[PDB]
């Protein structure tokens, strides 16, 4: 299915920096070991400062990744917080539209913005893993659960189903060469947690990182985020959201409960909760504010919407891959999400 895999830095430029080189070289070797030919797009390794300063270079890399028929899959390096800045370089003169096609695209976090970009252009994408975060796992092997989904994707171009992991892991405090070959701290995973509504619900999934979506509507982080996202109509129409399942997950920022609440209400203000078929929420990173987020969801989300919490999707580890734009059936009782590529 996949032979050449192209690595893009569309958010932070970290993967080019000396201090992560040991991690990068490890992931490169793993991709090779999986039967892939990993290539870095021309600007992807230019480092933090260059990539921050040149969103146009990022856009160039993405356009090239889609345009180049030899590239079978696009893997995001890592998230960040400013990929919105690519919008004019992708959309002003239909630059991305001109080259766009159905090709595997995988990332999470700030990449949420890019997922919305690609959705706009009619592309089905894949949420929930990145090169640095998953492929460069510092233990001897990739996390088993994560690897299950990655290998499925590269072998079949699809994810058939998601089931909960048996365990979850803490985020590392040490990513230096010293950490090589050392294991993450493990916890028992208690599975999908049906907070409210029906245990069965269906629809195509779209969403990603709550913090990312919030910057569509709240210009605190970047003063022109809302302007750019409005100009380019990045947030889907409510007729588009109608009958979809929204995914939400929280980042390493670990918003305090009152800020989580403010984010959910800001989303509510879009009208999205009136039209969706259900809500999937990832386990918070490190389970930080796990209980508080649960309470906030129960307090705020419209009463008619089913909510499944504690998915192994997002910033906690290990990490499932979630197809976007593919009909899903969620069964909270049986603890499975099944995908139907024909629907
Ligand atoms: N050097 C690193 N190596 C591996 N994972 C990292 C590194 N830096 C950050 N992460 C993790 O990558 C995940 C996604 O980061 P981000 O895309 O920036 O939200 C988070 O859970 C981070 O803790």
């Amino acid at each position: 299915m996949v032979s050449t895999i192209g690595i893009v830095s569309l958010s932070s430029g970290i993967i080019g920096e000396d201090f992560v080189k040991h991690e990068v070289d490890l992931g490169i070797q793993r991709l090779k070991d999986l039967g892939l030919n990993p290539i870095f797009l021309p600007h992807s390794l230019k480092g933090l400062d260059f990539i921050k300063d040149h969103p146009e270079a990022r856009a160039e890399d993405l356009i090239h990744a889609f345009s180049d028929d030899s590239i079978d899959m696009i893997l995001c390096a890592i998230g960040g917080d400013d990929t919105y800045r690519l919008l004019p370089y992708l959309f002003e003169n239909d630059q991305l539209q001109k080259v766009i096609k159905q090709k595997i695209f995988l990332g999470f976090s700030d990449t949420t913005m890019n997922h919305l970009m690609l959705h706009k252009l009619g592309i089905k994408t894949f949420y929930g893993q990145s090169f640095l975060a998953d492929i460069c796992e510092l233990d001897k092997e990739m996390l088993a659960y994560s690897l299950h989904y990655f290998k499925e994707l590269i072998e079949t171009g699809r994810i058939s189903e998601i089931r909960p992991s048996d365990v979850w892991y803490e985020e590392r405090t040490d990513f230096s060469p010293t950490a090589l070959g050392t294991p993450r701290v493990s916890h028992t995973n208690t599975g999908f947690d049906l907070l409210q509504g029906s245990a069965q619900f269906e629809g195509k999934i779209l969403g990603g990182c709550l913090e990312s979506l919030y910057d569509i509507f709240d210009n605190s982080r970047y003063a022109d985020s809302t302007e750019l996202c409005q100009k380019y109509k990045l947030f889907p129409d409510l007729s588009d959201w109608e009958g979809k399942i929204l995914l939400l997950e929280t980042s390493e920022e670990k918003p305090k409960p009152e800020d989580f609440k403010k984010m959910l209400l800001t989303l509510k203000d879009t009208g999205i909760f009136a039209v969706i078929n259900g809500l999937l929420v990832g386990k918070p990173m490190d389970e930080t504010f796990h209980d508080d987020y649960k309470e906030a969801l129960l307090d705020i989300i419209d009463s008619n919407i089913p909510i499944v919490y504690n998915l192994n999707v997002g910033h906690a580890t290990p990490r499932a891959i979630v197809p976007f734009g593919v009909h899903a059936h969620v069964d909270a009782q049986e603890q499975v999400i099944l995908f139907d590529y024909n629907k």
